[PDB]
């Protein structure tokens, strides 16, 4: 079943487009946030397993994906690893803080060895050329179609050597909207030039963030 970000079939219309998208109308622990107030508490450290790998480049027709077809790229988080599957973009971002909407927002999307799902969100600030980007940027499907990117990719250069985040719990930004996945937002941002921010949305053909959703029960922790 489509769906998508503009027309009438909207995020606001996602819940009674099938049986299976019912969760992105009903939830109660539903992504994006606007991060606002948080609780100050002692989170467990990020320690990222990253490394070169063969990756391709697609466009699902809702954004620019960089799929992992093996595990080796991991992050490890209180002690349970989790394996990265794939990354994509969201232009403009989808989290908020403090009601601030970045220019675009990354989703590093990982499976822990029971399936429970967490996402690693890098948030881009206007700037200067994302030089570690321009390797995806250049062969970047334009439509519905996929790439074996050829040189190797390193994941590790699109994350910071600070890794403090907020933690919250919530669900995918894109239909069924399933719960369970764990939220983690990096704190120190990265940079993107104007032009890769066009050109993203020039292939996906829409500005491809969710609504943001009430935190409801949910505390942010930081
Ligand atoms: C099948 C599948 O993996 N779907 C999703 N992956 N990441 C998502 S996002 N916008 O929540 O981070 S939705
Ligand atoms: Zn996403």
């Amino acid at each position: 079943t489509h769906w998508g970000y503009t027309g009438h079939d909207s995020p606001e219309s996602w819940g009674n487009l099938s049986e299976e998208f019912r969760l992105c109308s009903t939830g109660k622990n539903q992504s994006p946030v606007n991060i606002t107030e948080t609780v100050s508490g002692k989170l467990p450290a990020i320690k990222v397993n990253y490394k070169p790998s063969m990756v391709d480049v697609e466009n699902n027709g809702h954004t620019i994906q960089v799929n992992y077809p093996e595990g080796g790229n991991t992050l490890t988080v209180n002690g349970r690893t989790y394996t990265l599957k794939q990354f994509h973009f969201h232009v403009p971002s989808e989290n908020q803080i403090k009601g601030r909407t970045f220019p675009m927002e990354a989703h590093f999307v990982h499976l822990d060895e029971n399936k429970q799902p967490l996402v690693l969100a890098v948030l881009y600030e206007a700037g200067k050329t994302n030089g570690r980007l321009s390797s995806i940027w250049n062969v970047m499907p334009m439509t519905a179609g996929k790439v074996k990117l050829n040189q190797p990719f390193d994941a590790s250069t699109l994350l910071p050597k600070r890794l403090k985040y907020y933690r919250f719990a919530g669900s995918l930004t894109t239909p069924p909207c399933t719960e369970g996945v764990s939220w983690l937002v990096l704190k120190t941002y990265d940079h993107i030039d104007q032009a890769q921010a066009e050109k993203f949305t020039r292939a996906v053909g829409s500005e491809n963030n969710r609504p943001v959703q009430p935190l409801n029960a949910r505390v942010v922790i930081e």
